[PDB]
């Protein structure tokens, strides 16, 4: 019956208008992150959804119990009777509580008057990213947490436990990436309004080539094989030489044009769009080299069967040696 | 009067209305004693859905949990009391949460698809209608002849051990409706109800752990694209039996297999989330590749050969006949028997 | 004046938490379901869209009025402090109640005490389909409703009218679908917290061929018409020959496989499947019989000349035969 | 001070629950529309979306004020404490009040105790559409608006400016259609619970032909003109006569079958069905005109050279003989 | 504590249904707003969507406070209990407010009574565009910012801080466009109900080229040269001749089919279009050349020798002229 009447006193004449310390020293929040996960990436709308738990710690003195000897739980429902930190994600597109079977979320309060408060988030957040050396690119995602109406001479924000604040960043499973650095930043952001309190978590993601081999660079090295099945078919054979030369230059077309329509309509060239235009031109050039024997056999059958005799050799020498220069100029 | 009637409505008002007179929902029952136990109990309507691309599943249910509030207890009345769902606004409710949830949400025609049964004893049956996306990893190594295990993990937010125990009310038979689960291209094999408590940060934590051994149905997958493989492989044997003179034929029968192999294998590809890895149905559809990339191969040699050497080439083309149905019936007869 | 202290007298002392006639026997609730739309059908996720007009009655003796000789229509925002019927529609996806410009909620008071409580509620209800005869198919949809936590000793549902309760299934406009029959049923479903009462409204749909024929079955008769010009081009022909051949089977593959994409994932054989592997038999064999000529044509000019003549002949009149026996056996 | 404490006495006892003349006469509202735009027109889901200020008018004697000699606009809010219409969209599928920057909502009180109401509604309403004549095709669009649960015993619904109530239709900028016109209707629709007040708004929407022009008439004109190169090469050319004959005979079925796949699942024949359809027996005659050829050319090389000769004016005659009947019957 | 009464007299017996100095002179709003972002723009939809700070400053005299010399930030929730201005953007089609942590919202009251009002919207616009010049065309989008129920006479709008009232607009990174210029108007637009307060924001967008050289350009070029292999293959070659033919006008009309599906179902025809249609007729007139070569060949072999050959140079020729006078008259 103690502990009844004196979470009763805490409220009674509260005014959750005015932040703790009102008049004077800004309150510290203690910000703490722990990752459940990176739901997905899209280059398409260029963001990412992260889903997380946001826990946020302060002091506020008007909250502060001597009696009990206890940290004491509360229903959330106390949250919406209690003043908290205006924290947003600056770089959010949309962002929402998980609400079943109630709000995700938690209140903790100390003898001391600090408030632990508790959130489950899912956020898809921005991320502008650079496709140059797409797909073999690394792309930096951040979450830039601010106060929305608070300056630094009201509110100052911090990561509780340092570099060690936000955990979970090593079990994250994506597919596609893999998450090879993340870093914790705290500033004060200059603004017309003032100065505010700025946190800022970024993480380092590393594309794996592994689906780009088998969807783009294996069909583009088998099309360009298939074009020098040409060479060793009889010139006298004009459909089937000619049939060979317009379906590899098409179907190279095809998969370069395909493959920029699953991205968003970026004005620059992609790594990858320098090896299609590579392959391109090799199949582009076994059809002008029929087009070549198809135009001087009558007159000159000799030099006809040598060019079609060296072609089985320089092109696939080229096009290893074009392989080569692509490869170890990207890596 | 010890027994009060049933039927006076006065006499039911006032004792409801002394029940929630200076309850604080802010305290949960037994606030600094002994944990509250939490009964869980779950019946599942349906799985309405599996998604490899967003690697997820959405079931409905049937979401009972069972508490005792000594604050609620009442005296007068021998019958449990079904109030208006509304009186759960006024009471305190465990904070039980899917930790594995990506989105959820409680029915809400006609009313909240909620439920409060009170007991006399100060028991509290509270009912809720859910519907839930809940992630599920999956390994598509073996896809399509794969078997994926997808759960729903039951959490407290805020209450550590110290304040909210969980429990499956029922023990092996507190989730129902699993055998009655519906699924076209799946096959519910097996589940299991699990109870722990696990260690965070902040404490430890009661969970509740519901699994299920989904078992993909290879019909749709051998209509789809094991078939459409054998018959464009098979197509790609009709070139040995035509005469050598016909250079575009041949090469349009190498060319159309050629082209129509790798549309099966990447058009499969983008149906999926882009995993780096290679499935068990990537291994066919490349043999298959080979298989018709040799043929056209063995026109070029042919072509190549039969000006020269008319017997050998004839004789190639001959013994294509048995070799290329006979290794495509043993390349059929290893992968089906490595995989089953 | 007296009807408005009339109205504050009945919410007076009303405790919305207990049920009309709480300790005695259960209320009985009368259902009626005027149909608006069936706004779509879907086989992909296997369920149907429906707005409706969802109207429950039942006594109040609480709010039964002696003065007033009339019907009192109150502002719908009264149904929140009354105590309605926990209705729920146990199959449903997702529902909702329509809120412009107001809450399509309507509240009728009698002086009797009986309420008249109409909803405008838009339900995306579950219909499990078997596909086995599709296009040439009917599907059995309902609508299961129940009360959430009230048991058969509380509440009773029953429809009101009868068999004339629901109405409006007539005047449905669905394209690719008609409604054959429509049926209304009452129960009491036995669970482990008790007995419900189930209400249950079921429709037959019958779907139009038409669209089928056009987009399906068309496409396949043509393309089976099409490989049959290949035995009246000469056997000299060889490229012309393999390229009706090969086109005429690639087509049919595509037909199949691109209408098993239209629908979902299920791994039985459809009625239509049944048709175009027919028809890839046919496109097949045509290919085949070139292959067949083109083989002896050199040694036996004769025989391959007569096997291009029964060609003729003999590939129509099966194929006209299979079509023969193909609907018959499905109508 | 005065005009402060007049509001405030204003709402002293008003009961939201009882209309205007709660027992006596009907309230009259009086309905206009300024149509901001028809955002979208779609076939698929037979429906348009439309956004709109609405805006109801009736008296309240409750609301007359004595002291002020002018009309008084109040903060939105104090909708939520006055009785208003229970006005809906018979016809709706989903719609919405705009909510930034606040709800875009409108009071304006009378001394009179007239109310201005208004309120900016996007609106997604049914249009069953008759396809037959598409793209040569006009579709009536309504809004169906109504009284949820006040019989006209209780409310009255009338045009407030008679034909002149609903502007903006002349300012609708949708780029596939023209309103060609709009009129008003008022009515009292009988229904089991009695006589109910509607007004309706239609409008009749005609289709611009110029997209289709350019993206299924000019194809397959161009395809049908193909066809006809076959005409004019040599009959020893089996491989390309059949490849041209092959080729605008299938790309002339995927224009018909990918243009059905656009629109909705209708059993009927629309008339660029028709049109397709004619194009597709042009190409086919043109492909049985080469096997007639490939067939007689040994025996009657004269005959079938005759063949190709009138195929090359009899084919243009017919197609645009064809042309003519079909345009001038749709027009 | 004597800051927490302050407050609580401010609020009692505050009208909200009252907007500041009601029955007098019009009260003045002086928008603000700093843009975050240009999210995206769709001609599919013909709309834009773009996330901003909208910043709102009025005077409220009920709401002066003698004793503090400190500007008062108060929790946003108070914001329910302040009159604020109604204001909405006309051109909306979906808009809201973010809210997590909680609702991106800002209060700050002054001394003398004004009021600093902050909210953060993502809003999707409206943008009807004009596509007769795309891919090399520039388009104007706006913002409408209103007042939905109170006429000039209870309410003024105006943008605090003139010219540079509207922030941020350089520092869009949209992939396909660049910002070439943006405007700030004030307006008094009269209605049947009245004049209305409008500020207006104004947006001129500029395309760039870069996608579609590399999707729809440079695959047309490509495709008419491939079409030009024929005039070099042996007039004999009717299969390969008539392959090439076929070929490459199909692709010509599916390259035009195709981009026109990607764009809303407009009747007229754009910048690309008639390029496309260029490329098909030189497409259409090499498969009529080889048909009128193979019409030929057999009576006049040197005549049908001859127009291969020039049509070598001629086809070539022409091309570069169409690009030239198509290029030329499109930068004009
Ligand atoms: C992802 O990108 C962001 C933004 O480009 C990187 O953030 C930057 O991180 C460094 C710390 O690693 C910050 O620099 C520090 O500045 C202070 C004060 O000048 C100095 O004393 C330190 O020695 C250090 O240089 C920097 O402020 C910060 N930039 C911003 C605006 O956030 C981030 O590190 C990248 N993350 C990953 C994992 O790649
Ligand atoms: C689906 O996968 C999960 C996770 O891999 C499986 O859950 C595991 O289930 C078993 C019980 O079948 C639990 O193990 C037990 O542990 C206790 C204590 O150490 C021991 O006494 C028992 O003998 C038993 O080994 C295990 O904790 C649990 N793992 C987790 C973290 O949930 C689940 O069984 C799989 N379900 C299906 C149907 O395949
Ligand atoms: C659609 O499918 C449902 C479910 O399969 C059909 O519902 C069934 O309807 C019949 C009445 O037509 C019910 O049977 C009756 O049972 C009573 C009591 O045993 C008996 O006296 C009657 O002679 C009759 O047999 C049956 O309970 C009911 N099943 C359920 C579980 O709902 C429905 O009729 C089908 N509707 C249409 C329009 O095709
Ligand atoms: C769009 O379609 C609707 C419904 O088919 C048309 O509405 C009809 O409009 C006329 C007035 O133009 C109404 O008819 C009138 O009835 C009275 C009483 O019988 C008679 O005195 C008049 O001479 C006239 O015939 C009719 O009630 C109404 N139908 C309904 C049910 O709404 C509408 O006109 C079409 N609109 C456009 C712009 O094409
Ligand atoms: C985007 O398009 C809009 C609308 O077409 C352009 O808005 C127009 O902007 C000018 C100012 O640049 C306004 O004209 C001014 O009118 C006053 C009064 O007549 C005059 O004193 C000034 O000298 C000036 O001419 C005009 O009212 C306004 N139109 C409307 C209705 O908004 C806008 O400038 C374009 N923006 C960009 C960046 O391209
Ligand atoms: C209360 O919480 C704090 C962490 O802020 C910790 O130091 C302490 O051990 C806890 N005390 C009790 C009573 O368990
Ligand atoms: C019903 O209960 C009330 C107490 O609220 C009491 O006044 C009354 O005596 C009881 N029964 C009757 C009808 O006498
Ligand atoms: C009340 O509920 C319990 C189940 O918890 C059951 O034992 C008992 O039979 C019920 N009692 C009455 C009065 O029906
Ligand atoms: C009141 O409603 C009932 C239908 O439940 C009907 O019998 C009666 O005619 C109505 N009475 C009046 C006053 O209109
Ligand atoms: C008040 O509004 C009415 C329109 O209903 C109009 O006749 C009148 O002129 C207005 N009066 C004032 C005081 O402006
Ligand atoms: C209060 O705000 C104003 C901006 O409106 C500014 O001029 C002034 O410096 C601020 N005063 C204090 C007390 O910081
Ligand atoms: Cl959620
Ligand atoms: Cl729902
Ligand atoms: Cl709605
Ligand atoms: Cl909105
Ligand atoms: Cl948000």
């Amino acid at each position: 019956s103690f502990v009844k009447e004196t979470v009763d006193k805490l409220l009674k004449g509260y005014d959750i208008r005015l932040r703790p310390d009102f008049g004077g020293p800004p309150v510290c929040v203690g910000m703490n992150i722990d990752i459940a996960s990176i739901d997905m990436v899209s280059e398409v709308n260029m963001d990412y959804t992260l889903t997380m738990y946001f826990q946020q710690y302060w002091r506020d003195k008007r909250l502060a119990y001597s009696g009990i000897p206890l940290n004491l739980t509360l229903d959330n429902r106390v949250a919406d009777q209690l003043w908290v930190p205006d924290t947003y994600f600056l770089n959010d597109k949309k962002s929402f509580v998980h609400g079943v079977t109630v709000k995700n979320r938690m209140i903790r309060l100390h003898p001391d008057g600090t408030v632990l408060y508790g959130l489950r988030i899912t956020t898809t957040a921005a991320c502008m990213m650079d496709l140059r050396r797409y797909p073999l690119d690394e792309q930096n995602c951040t979450l830039e947490i601010e106060s929305y109406g608070y300056t630094t001479d009201d509110i100052e924000f911090y990561w509780r436990g340092g570099d060690k604040a936000v955990t979970g960043v090593e079990r994250i499973e994506l597919p596609q990436f893999s998450i090879v650095e993340h870093r914790l930043v705290s500033r004060n952001v200059v603004f017309a309004t003032g100065a505010y309190p700025r946190l800022s978590l970024s993480f380092r993601l590393k594309r794996n080539i592994g689906y780009f081999i088998l969807q783009t660079y294996m069909p583009s090295i088998l099309i360009t094989i298939l074009s020098w099945v040409s060479f060793w078919i009889n010139y006298d054979a004009s459909a089937a030489r000619v049939a060979l030369g317009i379906t590899t230059v098409l179907t190279m077309t095809t998969i370069n044009t395909h493959l920029r329509e699953t991205l968003p309509k970026i004005p620059y060239v992609k790594a990858i769009d320098m090896y299609l235009m590579g392959c391109f031109v090799f199949v582009f050039l076994a059809l002008l080299e029929y087009a070549f024997v198809n135009y001087i056999f009558f007159s000159q059958p000799a030099r006809a069967a040598a060019i079609d005799r060296w072609s089985r050799i320089v092109f696939p020498f080229t096009f290893s040696l074009f392989n080569l220069v692509y490869w170890l100029y990207y890596v």
